[PDB]
């Protein structure tokens, strides 16, 4: 029993974290085979943070301007290219700790683990979800940049996120490992703010199913709802609209518990109507939205 | 900025997890140098768990009774010994990934990282506190036994916990790596219950300090209390007493925020009496007590390797 916000073992990613330095800028790099991936804004001074021309700044750089350090070893840089907002440094050594990996772009709602690093040393690991507004509610200080988000599937590491910047509201923005930003952000210091956040409705229902399987039944009820009446009510609490696709994904938890998704939707509407009246679900007095249907099955049946 | 329940990187510890099988029981082992550590109750059958005679059950067992598997490779057991509630199996091979490590035993309120494992394969890492009643609120299914708790200080892994059992209340109990239980528990299937839990007061106050640092400041009030007067409120609300010791630990956070510890106590007191009056603190409707002062500093400022 028990239910924990639980990250993947960070071991396979720890073996890939290096320090990338350029001028007075030091941030973190991901060393896979003979390529170090890191945020391109490493090549910006304080000045060129406002309207950087990355193409112009990079053409000024030779291989020898990039100090790559893996623990003690300085890697020798033998090539640099840019792909979108990530800089790719070719090094003369393939990383011997390179795991089986892929690059994946995730959708809002998806969870992944973040290995927070400073100076190419891993600090800590925590579990994140991609918010509907394409930000993550992370924990990152100065020099954290180039810290990555990942999933692990059997022995394969799925890299989905590289950290770039903090927005004024304290939420974080970054790119996939092809360097395309999640959402409408750019690696410039400009007036840009996170859109209005919403609750990830599909995740809350999943978490309620976890509550049932872990033997908590105090919040259900005898009502059901139409998908439309559910969405019309939920949306007034800033909940993401639930789609037929979301219901389909809840098939397995519905079947395992024998509570139809629209029945559990009825429970949710009433929980929003009523709150907790003291009580808790799975040790929380808020409705948890950073557990996907997959995360529940893995932790409560695996 | 931001504040998360954050675990230590598990790499050094993932390199030490093995599978131990004795008869039809499989669980997890910790492989360090040429010894494998795992719960002694691996030797117990369903029958033997009700009234086990460990010294007797153990002496009836030869090394050939113990399958130790590191991935696909069999390790050869060349010796076996018991220390308190942990079985120590000498294996023919030293673990080449053995980190700098020591065994430490923690007090309630201290936090640590748990690496949950099944069949010697690490599944997940989460952050835990040793509860005041010496349980931990874990997430552990069948085969999780031999999952370890640790902290890291630079390159030294300090192992502090090995998982043994689930209490009927759904909370978890285990030992230090010398096999001494945390709390008044025994490794038999017999009926056991967690005593009544209390809230780790110093940790809430540390967490409230973490709130102030992230600009969540609404709960500050003008009032200050005294330790004596506060601790009377604490007891009523099933809160651990705040000691002179506890107050001194918070000096860094008091100094960093300019909020006196007994001032922060007044905010806390008022919160217990009044509730949160709608609001949340760092996105929680509950007062959080599983972040230590050291945990808060290692994330909100640095010292984070
Ligand atoms: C990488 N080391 C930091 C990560 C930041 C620092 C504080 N916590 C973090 O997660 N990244 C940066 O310094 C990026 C970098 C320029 C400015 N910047 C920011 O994080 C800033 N953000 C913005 O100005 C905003 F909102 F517009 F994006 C700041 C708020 C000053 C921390 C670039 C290229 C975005
Ligand atoms: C190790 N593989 C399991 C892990 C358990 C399984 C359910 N959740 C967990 O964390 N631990 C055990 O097999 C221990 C072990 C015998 C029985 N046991 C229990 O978990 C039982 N608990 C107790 O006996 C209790 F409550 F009294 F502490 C169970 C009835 C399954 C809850 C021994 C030696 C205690």
């Amino acid at each position: 029993s028990g239910f924990r916000k639980m990250a993947f073992p960070s071991g396979k990613v720890e073996g890939c974290m290096v320090q990338v330095t350029c001028g007075t800028t030091t941030l973190n790099g991901l060393w896979l085979d003979d390529v170090v991936y890191c945020p391109r804004h490493v090549i910006c001074t304080s000045e060129d943070m406002l309207n950087p021309n990355y193409e112009d700044l990079l053409i000024r750089k030779s291989n020898h301007n990039f100090l790559v350090q893996a623990g003690n070893v300085q890697l020798r840089v033998i090539g640099h290219s840019m792909q979108n907002c990530v800089l790719k440094l070719k090094v003369d050594t393939a990383n011997p700790k390179t795991p089986k990996y892929k690059f994946v772009r995730i959708q809002p709602g998806q969870t992944f683990s973040v290995l927070a690093c400073y100076n190419g040393s891993p600090s800590g690991v925590y579990q994140c979800a991609m918010r509907p507004n394409f930000t993550i509610k992370g924990s990152f200080l100065n020099g954290s940049c180039g810290s990555v988000g990942f999933n692990i599937d059997y022995d394969c590491v799925s890299f989905c996120y590289m950290h770039h910047m903090e927005l004024p509201t304290g939420v974080h923005a970054g790119t996939d490992l092809e360097g395309n930003f999640y959402g409408p952000f750019v690696d410039r210091k400009t007036a840009q703010a996170a859109g209005t956040d919403t609750t990830i409705t599909v995740n809350v229902l999943a978490w309620l199913y976890a509550a049932v399987i872990n033997g908590d039944r105090w919040f259900l009820n005898r009502f059901t709802t139409t998908l439309n009446d559910f969405n019309l009510v939920a949306m007034k609490y800033n909940y993401e609209p639930l789609t037929q696709d979301h219901v389909d994904i809840l098939g397995p938890l519905s079947a395992q518990t024998g509570i139809a998704v629209l029945d559990m939707c009825a429970s949710l509407k009433e929980l929003l109507q009523n709150g907790m009246n003291g009580r808790t679900i799975l040790g929380s007095a808020l409705l948890e939205d950073e557990f996907t249907p997959f995360d529940v099955v893995r932790q409560c049946s695996g």
